[PDB]
């Protein structure tokens, strides 16, 4: 398993324009196009980064490659963020995983405000990141998906995906 599995398992696969569970455009596996209450507006966002005129649906492949991109930018920023980048090098490659997880689907930003559980994952206190990570919005939004991600980082294994 991996990130792409991961993230394609939380995420899912849709051809057509949809609303995220925040209500936003989004397409793909889970490609945000816009923040926009605008249909048109996220239409417009689909064809720039498709490069074609799409009417709102995509093929697959389509969907594939804007997720590599996706990944590979979370990736990158994450390298890039001071106070991300440690964490992640102190990490294992299963809950690299993890935080890739989080970071696509909140941000960097979104993610570099969990402080405290940076912190404790850093000094590897798992069951301790875990109770921490819990006392969140994101864990109160999206609990299932929030609870596999947190056992991953708990258990530094695959489980909850299995
Ligand atoms: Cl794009
Ligand atoms: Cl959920």
């Amino acid at each position: 398993m991996n990130i792409f599995e991961m993230l394609r398992i939380d995420e899912g696969l849709r051809l057509k324009i949809y609303k995220d569970t925040e209500g936003y455009y989004t397409i793909g596996i889970g490609h945000l196009l816009t923040k926009s209450p605008s249909l048109n507006a996220a239409k417009s966002e689909l064809d720039k980064a498709i490069g074609r005129n799409t009417n709102g649906v995509i093929t697959k492949d389509e969907a594939e490659k804007l997720f590599n991109q996706d990944v590979d930018a979370a990736v990158r920023g994450m390298l890039r963020n001071a106070k991300l980048k440690p964490v992640y090098d102190s990490l294992d490659a299963v809950r690299r995983a993890a935080l890739i997880n989080m970071v696509f689907q909140m941000g960097e930003t979104g993610v570099a405000g969990f402080t405290n559980s940076l912190r404790m994952l850093q000094q590897k206190r798992w069951d301790e990141a875990a109770v921490n990570l819990a006392k969140s919005r994101w864990y109160n939004q999206t609990p299932n998906r929030a609870k596999r991600v947190i056992t991953t980082f708990r258990t530094g294994t695959w489980d909850a995906y299995k």
